[PDB]
């Protein structure tokens, strides 16, 4: 919409006090004109037609129930815009400063949150597994991921790739809950994963195990559920990212860890620069390898780690 810039108020799904970039035009919109070509929040009002209405309101606050996961994806799509151009150079997902979109209320009790190819979707979920999926700043983070990896590597959601596809989202998504830093762990998904039950998540990088997923090319899912377990084999990858950044030990292989900013170049730089729509789990390593030695030099510790940590998780 055409209008002017303002700032509205509001209460996100945990019911945490944020201020928002909205737009005035008879009505306050969740449009936000201060990154790139805007970020603009719409309600899909339970149905699955998209990206339905521009999200309005009258007055410029946002308390009610039903505002709060309008709230979240809105301000966590800034964050996670802050993130990319700030810590990588990047301007939004294509690194042209595309407008980015997000639909909540999508369907109802929907347990889920996804890129659809042009924006993000995020389901209310269904009170028991899920409370709005918007509320987890590392879900926002990891879904406008993925449109960065398919304005990047271009990574294919199948088999291998899509693991490293999955996984990639994971890393930045995790990255972005460390950058905005309330809470942050190595978890996914747990701010609004299974209400009534603390202390659980989605998936876990630092330990996939404790959700049944690999943490070991040798424990890899062969099958083709879940397009090939793209959900799955991202765990020996996650826990590849892991080492990296914190170290430690792993089936008696040592790493050394060298945090998370430089697992985050490291990263970046395959992702943008080496990987491919067909990379494998061993081309991933190769690719961090370069990256890392691009960066760090051949003799760096950095290089040392990425190696002990693919090492580590069984994947040369
Ligand atoms: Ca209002
Ligand atoms: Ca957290
Ligand atoms: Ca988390
Ligand atoms: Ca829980
Ligand atoms: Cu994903």
């Amino acid at each position: 919409i055409t209008g002017t810039s303002t700032v509205g108020v509001g209460r996100g799904v945990l019911g945490d006090q944020k201020n928002i970039n909205t737009t005035y035009s008879t009505y306050y919109y969740l449009q936000d004109n201060t990154r790139g070509d805007g970020i603009f929040t719409y309600d899909a009002k339970y149905r699955t037609t998209l990206p339905g209405s521009l999200w309005a309101d009258a007055d410029n606050q946002f308390f009610a129930s039903y505002d709060a996961p309008a709230v979240d994806a809105h301000y966590y799509a800034g964050v996670t815009y802050d993130y990319y151009k700030n810590v990588h150079n990047r301007l939004s997902y294509d690194g042209n400063n595309a407008a980015i979109r997000s639909s909540v209320h999508y369907s109802q009790g929907y347990n889920n949150a996804f890129w659809n190819g042009s924006e993000m979707v995020y389901g209310d979920g269904d009170g028991q597994t899920f409370i709005p999926l918007s509320g987890g700043i590392d879900v926002v983070a990891h879904e406008l991921t993925h449109a960065v990896t398919d304005y990047t590597a271009g990574l294919i959601y199948q088999n291998e790739s899509g693991a490293i596809n999955e996984a990639i989202s994971d890393i930045f998504g995790t990255l972005v809950e460390f950058y905005a830093n309330k809470n942050p762990d190595w978890e996914i998904g747990e701010d609004v994963y299974t209400p009534g039950i603390s202390g659980d998540s989605l998936r876990s990088m630092s330990d996939p195990a404790k959700y049944g997923d690999p943490d070991h090319y040798s424990k890899r899912y062969t099958g083709t559920q879940d397009n090939g377990g793209v959900h799955i084999n991202s765990g020996i990858i996650n826990k590849a990212a892991y080492l990296i950044s914190q170290g430690g030990t792993h089936y008696g292989v040592s790493v050394v860890g060298i945090g998370r900013d430089k697992l985050g170049k490291i990263f970046y730089r395959a992702l943008t620069q080496y990987l491919t729509p067909t990379s494998n789990f061993s081309q991933l390593r190769a690719a961090a390898v370069q990256s890392a030695t691009d960066l760090y030099g051949s003799t760096s510790q950095e290089v040392a780690s990425v190696k002990q940590a693919f090492d580590a998780v069984g994947v040369k």
